[PDB]
């Protein structure tokens, strides 16, 4: 069983930091294994459609 995606700490358009986690969170559904939306709102969900490519994203300490 493949493990889920985990989203990374970023900053938001607000300027405030926001601490990563491993998808699901424990009080998440066991089907929300995807880092999901945008940039400054990351959270775990099952959708891929909503996945985000954090790779691309500027506001985290990320390559």
């Amino acid at each position: 069983q493949q493990p889920g995606e985990y989203c990374h700490g970023w900053v938001d358009a607000q300027g405030n930091y926001h601490e990563g986690f491993q998808c699901p969170e424990d009080f998440d559904t066991q089907d929300a294994t995807i880092c999901c939306g945008s940039c400054a709102l990351r959270y775990c969900c099952a959708a891929a459609d909503a996945r985000l490519e954090q790779g691309g994203c500027t506001n985290d300490r990320g390559e």
